[PDB]
């Protein structure tokens, strides 16, 4: 979906590696010891739900799902945290309203200024307006 091409290039060579040679067809520890190995450490009975999800084989479409279900929204809100610290001089993470109200109008697509006005008048932190954004 939204991940990137090293995250799924590494996720099908560990698949690759781990997997014997033959079909994607993997058995329930087989999938635990590959989500051990990718990085992730889920519990016994978050592992069995996820197993219930998706003969009991996981194929590569269902793990590659499972696997893009949350790591590049965690990936886009790390890179928005990281890049919403740039109009700031010194990247305290508070600036004025003026400039973010200039920045609202002036970028982030074609939006009225009334509209823009508004939502400034409405809502100090970036990750405070992530949030009322997200909400």
């Amino acid at each position: 979906d939204q991940l990137t091409e090293e995250q799924i290039a590494e996720f099908k060579e560990a698949f690759s590696l781990f997997d014997k040679d033959g079909d994607g067809t993997i058995t329930t520890k087989e999938l635990g010891t590959v989500m051990r190995s990718l990085g992730q450490n889920p519990t016994e009975a978050e592992l069995q739900d996820m197993i219930n999800e998706v003969n009991g084989t996981i194929d590569f479409p269902e793990f590659l799902t499972m696997m893009a279900r949350k790591m590049k929204d965690t990936d886009s809100e790390e890179e928005i945290r990281e890049a919403f610290r740039v109009f700031d001089k010194d990247g305290n993470g508070y600036i004025s309203a003026a400039e973010l109200r200039h920045v609202m109008t002036n970028l982030g697509e074609k939006l009225t200024d009334e509209e823009v006005d508004e939502m400034i008048r409405e809502a100090v932190n970036y990750e405070e307006f992530v949030q009322m954004m997200t909400a």
